[PDB]
């Protein structure tokens, strides 16, 4: 039947299936009085509001209530007349290793929510579980994948790699590093110009033309993630796709980058479940 | 049909309709001899004047006898002639929690009054009930809403703040805090001088030059407020729409200061009405 | 030495020393030609007769010339031979604010009469001022107040609350209706039968059978009172001392209450004083 | 000189001193009559009034007034002959990272106030401040912190836990839970049953026994947050010592669990800040 | 001038100087409030937390961010008033080839650290890089040396094998196999029966005896290392001195072995440095 496929993501859930989109992993339980006016979710006697609150940064997302931001993806994806669907859900690479804790909550079990009122229940045909970032491999076509390949997913705080032989993968890494700490380490001498900003507003800010980060500062980035890459591939080997919304910041200067194959892939940011998908059809097709 | 918006406000009642204006939310139900030579509505076994008495101060108005001036601003609003009308009634922020008690006397019903003599019942039509000070937004255009925004309204003991992003809204709070705390603060020394002043009249006094408040007082109140709200909100970002009385009482001083974009819209007191009716159109246009 | 206490009540002053008992709070200065044939005082340029003529209903006693009323209260608490005495006066509970207008009058100084001819003067050891309905609760023992009490006093136009803990206050709150509203009601379509009553010779006419006001329109008036004390305080919790006359107007249905704890107690009209009696105590022993 | 130590807890103010004790963080600034009638300060241009009100939710109580009720205690565990004194503050574990927002009001300076009339002012020594729930660990001897221990304090909404070992920490972890939230789920359906309590009330009616909290509900809540704890921490290992109110609710069944080595200290509640005055101790001494 | 040694190790990083001793390896760079509470270090963009936090496995630790806990133990074995050093590293034997990477960040420059705020800068008077474990060696004098030797350091993971004749070397060896896969197999049953433990908190329960590790199983190591060493040397020739933690595991059946000379000498686990001061010596004096 049906399948759907789901990116807990780093920054930003994100959903396709017979709806497709995405949006930020923000959440808050905080007080309330208008809650007409806020994306809210009560559930398994916990209150949350979607899109707002806190970001947090806590490692393995698995264990800090998750659930109420997976179950508004999944309604999100999901049309009010949904029967029940398969479920491919993705988790950061070095992180899988926690399947199993999902398991306990998800394996093949139905679930129940109110989602400001909407409020049915469903249940799911099976589970799959996948890496973030790699599932981008199903999304190319033998176009390329003819040759080596390298799966680059610049997430909010990471790199994700992923080498890939023929139909196979060659090797793996991920590397604490990420746009999340460019705009920290641009607000440590920003907001020392007597403001108050943040790591969360900040691209907002670059958006309007109200802060004029310099050029050379994306190039001073690329160059650190290319050092902190290079003892595990050669990127002028590998063929080397960009995924992710970092790759959205830094379109415009790694086209200008010297190496031999490579590309910034439409949706990049989505191109990893585009990919996912892809595999999805491999999987029941 | 035909729609009306009336704002309960801090210390005035106000509306718009076929007839718009506004008038304190002062009440009375004491002794009297002279009926006719003040405003006055009996119902439901309680006989009020309207617009002199005691403002009282307690919280949540929607528990102590509100009825008699909602229905009075009603009236105002509507003419003789009219036979049923929509409803979308506001409520300070944090006290929309309680709009299921206004909910029992309020949803749906129609109601009877006799206020001087014109005495007639009317129904209504639906019901909607919305933020105090918010609504300004909807009386913005795409002129400013392009970008980030900020609704301020400075409530007669309060400012009540709400920061939008695209269409929507990103966060929001009060703080209690507001021109009648600085009237108080006034008197804390000018009634010492041998006078028998209060918060009410004073403004009346400083409008006719008998008293003169010094000008650097109203900056401490800036200070003051702008102290107070800073932990929440970046007032050089999320471009500022002041509003309501106490916007009137500093818009002298408002507009010097070193902020980047914001405003005092005309009919600051009323603009978050205006929005109110932008969003009543909205809503059946 | 020796204390008095003195309630000047709504409608009725009382006190309570050497002598004790309570007369309406009723007062006239008008035309007169047999001075004998009434109670009467004439101090400070003023004439009054005590008992008969106008009862008023303006707020703060404390502003329309109580004076006359007071001391003939005092007088009668005290006998020809009384020196000098200790004074716990009372005020309604949201008006003691103005005990320091009473203090123009009262602190501490002594104070000359006629009262008919005894005519003699007295000074006052010391000042205390107390709650009107309060004081209810040193006349409990730790019977009852082991456990969450709430005084609760039916007064003639009001009902006067105040929740209290261990040896503690919790709560406090006014309620602007009373047994006098009743009154005013039932007149509002009893004079309209061809009749000249009014609310203060109505009691008198029930009591004498020439009036039949219905069993359940007390029971009305019972459901209107808990509606409006509903949003502060649980009836069940709190265990609840009625006081005050309009008590005595509803024991006999009171009683009837499906509520967990309560009581009305004996003399709850003069309870609140007995409690004040209590409280002297504890203040000189 | 002398030391005082200060906790500003989850829901009550706590200090010991000269004066040693705890009371509710529990605050008001709303209409008055009879000032007397509760306890009360007025400082910084702010009237409060302590130990009833409103009790606040909102995360980071360093900037919603604490000032109030800090003073409060302060002259509660002073004597009105006291001089000067040095501070040992505590926070929320999570929250020091605000102590610079609390040097802004309190490092070094001298404070004045006037609390019902005793009204002086005072000086402080010096500063520090600590992690509140964690200086349990200096109250123990080498009794039993000769091996790994596990400070886990049970607070109102939180759990607050820092395994430790020799004289050192070894993690720190805050899991938004308490007793708070076992009394929301209890109303949840008890408050359904025709009744109007709150989470504030309940432990009093529990206390009375009016209600019959089910013995099997507490040992859900028991399981629910030693599920939520496991996956930092063995409870069988780092022998634990629970802190806090909710483990005065609990001991009679915490006593039971299979647990190798753990204990519910003797004061349980005002443990941490025992601890706090032998760190104190060791600090000075 | 002064020269320093410092160990790598493989789970504790260690240090000899003006300042001597050892730590673990430990570290973290997670979320933060009470830095205060924990050893830290910030340079170079990255702030860190020494020993605690997540230990790593990853080959080649000179390519994952040794930085911090290097820059500790210089700290440590140096004083504030430390002018300039030489310095002595050491590395795993089979890692040496990465010296050239170790010489991008460390040869012959100076460095700068805050550590807590102490906060200084200092430059290394030169450099040189010996391998860990085999530095035994100069620590004997010829009391033992006058005949073949071996140095086996049993280290966390591996057991480094170096084979020396007169003044030279003879052979050298790495086996994968350490205390570390022990303490995995003891966890692959004991965490079995119902337990939440792994391989680092293992050692300080055999230390309280809460666990009960069987005395065969230690013997069952000691034959698999035997066993796995065999094919190069004869552990009756080249008489064998024990190095490293884990030769404090075994030394007491260690002892009981049959063969003809060997050793666990002591502070085995710092021999390998004490060696190594004896080499700095031969090098500069
Ligand atoms: N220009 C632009 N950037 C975006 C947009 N949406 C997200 N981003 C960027 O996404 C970056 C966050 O890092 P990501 O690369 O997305 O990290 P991630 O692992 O993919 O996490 P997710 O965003 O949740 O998928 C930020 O720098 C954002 O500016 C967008 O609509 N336009
Ligand atoms: N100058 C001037 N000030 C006004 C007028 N009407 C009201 N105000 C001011 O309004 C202030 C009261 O505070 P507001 O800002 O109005 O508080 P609010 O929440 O909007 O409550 P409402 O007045 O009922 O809408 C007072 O300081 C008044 O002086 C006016 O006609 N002229
Ligand atoms: N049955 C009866 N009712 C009385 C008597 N004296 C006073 N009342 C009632 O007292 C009621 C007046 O309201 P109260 O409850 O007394 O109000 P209050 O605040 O206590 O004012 P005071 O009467 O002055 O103490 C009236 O309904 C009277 O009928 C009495 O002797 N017998
Ligand atoms: N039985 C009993 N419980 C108490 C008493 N005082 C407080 N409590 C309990 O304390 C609990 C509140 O949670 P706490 O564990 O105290 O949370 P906290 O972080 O310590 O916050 P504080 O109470 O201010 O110290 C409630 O469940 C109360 O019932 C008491 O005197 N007796
Ligand atoms: N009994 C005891 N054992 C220790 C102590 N410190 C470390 N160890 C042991 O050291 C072992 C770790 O393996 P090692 O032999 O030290 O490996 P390594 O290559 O020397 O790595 P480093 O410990 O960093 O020097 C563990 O089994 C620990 O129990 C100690 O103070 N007492």
């Amino acid at each position: 039947m049906k399948i759907t496929v789901v990116d807990l993501g780093n920054i930003n859930v994100k959903y396709v299936g017979e709806n497709k989109g995405r949006f930020s992993s923000k959440i808050t339980n905080d007080y309330q009085s208008y809650e007409e006016g806020f994306q809210r979710v009560e559930y398994n006697g916990i209150k949350t509001y979607i899109g707002v609150g806190e970001l947090s940064r806590e490692f393995n997302k698995a264990d800090r209530d998750y659930m109420a931001q997976l179950l508004y993806s999944l309604a999100k994806a999901n049309t009010a007349d949904t029967k029940e669907i398969n479920l491919t859900l993705l988790l950061p690479i070095i992180q899988m290793k926690n399947k199993t804790r999902l398991i306990e909550t998800l394996k093949g079990e139905n679930f129940k929510f109110k989602f400001n009122g909407i409020d049915r229940e469903i249940k799911i045909n099976d589970l799959m579980v996948l890496p973030e970032g790699y599932a981008s491999y199903y999304s190319l076509d033998i176009e390329n994948k003819k040759g080596d390949v390298c799966i680059l997913d610049l997430g909010s705080r990471t790199i994700n790699i992923c080498v890939l032989e023929n139909a196979k993968i060659v090797k793996t890494n991920t590397i604490k590093l990420g746009s999340f700490d460019f705009y920290s380490k641009i607000k440590s001498l920003e907001n020392a110009k007597g403001e108050d900003y943040i790591e969360e507003d900040i691209q907002r800010l670059i958006d309007n033309g109200l802060i004029k980060v310099d050029s050379k500062q994306y190039i001073e980035f690329l160059s650190d993630i290319l050092n902190a890459v290079k003892p595990y591939v050669n990127l002028k080997t590998y063929n080397t796709i960009f995924t992710g919304g970092t790759s959205l910041m830094l379109k415009e200067y790694i086209e200008k980058l010297p190496l031999n194959k490579f590309k910034v892939h439409p949706n990049a940011l989505t191109s990893n479940v585009d990919g996912a998908m892809e595999a999805s059809k491999k999987v029941w097709n």
